[PDB]
């Protein structure tokens, strides 16, 4: 069962073994992946989270955040540690009390501290559409139609050495998969399909790291949303999806009754589908239950490009037709060094007072915030534009904006930008080497808003700066409940520090 809009959420400590191997995790709801969060578009959804971890292997401290949900008015509900909050602490509990107006899509909750959602608290979060414009397309759509991608590993992610390359264990697609390394025959996932019927298929790459080749055996897939945002239908037969993106595809059961595999090949780890690995069954109703035999092809015929997607509504692009056509053009230079990023020649480090908190105790100048050079002001009401040049080290990086969707004017791998009519979404690949993908938005959300990569180990090693989005109006637009007044005062007392 789906959980919410108002349900209560209990963070514990438990034993799984997802691919076959024991180890100790951080999870939501008891499970891997956590429940799915939903309710309806324009919903007041109050998740009360209980902090029970009592093991500080994988810290006992928590925050969640509601990926790709904007929180306007409601910044202190967005979750990013030392951004908007300090953590709950253990045997505490935390409502996150916020309403979803003008969003309708697929989306996800994760830890936002440290590298602990890589630990297991991530799931799935969705805010359906009862007038949905899509509806006529498909015939079913609900907890079984999901498809959560993620990489797992064996080591704990506090634990992973300073100065050795982490890659995963185990691609794990709705919660089960095989080890890439002393691969055992342990369950797959089986996603079931009726002959004749239309799916829509809500792909959540929940991924700390990789990104992943997407496919069906036998099928192709008609894109309809991205990153929350409907699209006009794309057919493709393979997506390559990054960390944290979503799509949302229509998969028409038109094929003969049997057995199909499901393929989420990552970027690193294991290469391949030896013992099947990197897999799960599409299995059709009446099939018998067996392992599929199907091939993919050597080449995809229409694997997914970018800037093939296109909204479905006529949303445009904010400002003028050319480079720097903007209210307050930005070019970020990302970069990595001896073990660190930087923007802007700033590595990010979470300070001791959480950016909201400091802006409502009365600095007003992002300059007078910390870390400093980590926070840059956004104007009010101001059409922003922010190229992401790549190269930095360890990419593809997939950078996502917090309170905010963007128009992709770049994207990866093709240098003609998009002022007309391209997809909109809230996390995107910066591609490669000379690449400038490059984003636009206007400011109609005043708040501290985390701007980062999405590859966990990345953001930890300071891949991040916060865009304080109108300074001057956030105190105002913002009213924050006692209970977010008190995180700070508990965190700080539990952990002896002093502020
Ligand atoms: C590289 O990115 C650019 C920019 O997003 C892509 O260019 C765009 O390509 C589309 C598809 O060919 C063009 O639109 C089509 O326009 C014709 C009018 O000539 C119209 O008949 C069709 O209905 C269709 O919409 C679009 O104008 C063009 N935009 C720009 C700014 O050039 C390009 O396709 C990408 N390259 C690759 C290899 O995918
Ligand atoms: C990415 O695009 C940005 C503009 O959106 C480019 O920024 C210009 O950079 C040059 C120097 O490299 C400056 O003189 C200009 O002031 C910048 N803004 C403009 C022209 O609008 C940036 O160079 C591009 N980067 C890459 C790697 O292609
Ligand atoms: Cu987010
Ligand atoms: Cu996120
Ligand atoms: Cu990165
Ligand atoms: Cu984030």
């Amino acid at each position: 069962a789906q959980i919410g809009p108002v349900t209560d959420l209990h963070i514990t400590n438990a034993n799984i073994s997802p691919d076959g191997f024991s180890r100790p995790a951080v999870l939501a709801g008891g499970t891997f992946p956590g429940p799915t969060i939903a309710g309806n578009t324009g919903d007041n959804f109050q998740i009360t989270v209980f902090n029970d971890l009592t093991d500080p292997s994988m810290l006992t401290d928590t925050s969640i955040h509601w990926h790709g949900l904007f929180q306007k008015g409601t910044n202190w509900a967005d979750g990013p540690a030392f951004v908007t909050q300090c953590p709950i602490i253990t045997g505490q509990s935390f409502d996150y009390n916020f309403n979803v107006p003008g969003q309708a899509g697929t989306f996800w909750y994760h830890s936002h501290l440290s590298t602990q959602y890589c630990d297991g608290l991530r799931g799935p979060f969705v805010v359906y559409d009862p007038n949905d414009p899509n509806a006529s397309l498909y015939d079913v759509d609900d907890d079984t139609t999901i498809i959560t991608l993620a990489d797992w590993y064996h080591t704990l992610a506090q634990q992973e050495p300073i100065g050795a390359a982490i890659t995963a264990d185990a691609t794990l697609i709705n919660g089960l998969g095989r080890s890439f390394t002393n691969t055992t025959a342990s369950p797959l996932s089986v996603i079931t399909v009726q002959s004749g019927k239309r799916y829509r298929m809500r792909l959540v790459s929940i991924s700390c790291d990789p990104n992943y080749l997407f496919s069906i055996d036998g099928h192709d897939m008609t894109i309809i949303e991205v990153d929350g945002v409907n699209s006009q239908q794309l057919t493709v037969d393979q997506i390559q999806i990054f960390a944290a993106q979503r799509y949302s595809f229509v998969l028409n059961a038109n094929q003969p009754v049997g057995n199909y595999w499901i393929r989420a090949q990552p970027n690193s780890g294991g290469q391949g589908f030896d013992g099947g690995i990197n897999s799960a069954i599409l299995r059709y109703e009446g099939a018998t239950v067996e392992d599929p035999t199907t091939t993919a092809p050597t080449t995809f015929s229409n694997p997914l490009v970018e800037t093939d997607l296109h909204p479905l509504a006529d949303l445009g692009v904010p400002g003028q037709p050319f480079r720097g056509g903007a209210d307050d053009p930005l070019v970020l230079n990302l970069a990595f060094a001896n073990g660190r990023f930087s923007i802007d020649g700033v590595s990010f480090v979470p300070p001791t007072v959480p950016v909201l908190l400091q802006i409502l105790s009365g600095a007003q100048n992002a300059q007078d915030l910390l870390p400093a050079g980590s926070v840059i002001s956004l104007p009010s009401n101001s059409v922003i534009e922010v190229a992401l040049p790549a190269g930095a080290a360890g990419g593809p990086h997939p950078f996502h904006l917090h309170g905010h969707n963007f128009a992709v004017v770049q994207s990866a791998n093709n240098a003609t930008p998009n002022y007309v009519n391209p997809i909109w979404r809230d996390t995107v690949s910066i591609g490669g080497t000379g690449d400038n993908v490059t984003i636009r938005f206007t400011t109609n959300n005043p708040g501290p808003w985390f701007l980062h990569c999405h590859i966990d180990w990345h953001l930890e090693a300071g891949f991040a700066i916060v865009f304080a989005e109108d300074i001057p109006d956030t105190a105002s637009a913002n009213p924050v409940p006692q209970a977010w007044s008190d995180l700070c005062p508990a965190y700080d007392q539990a952990h002896n520090i002093s502020a």
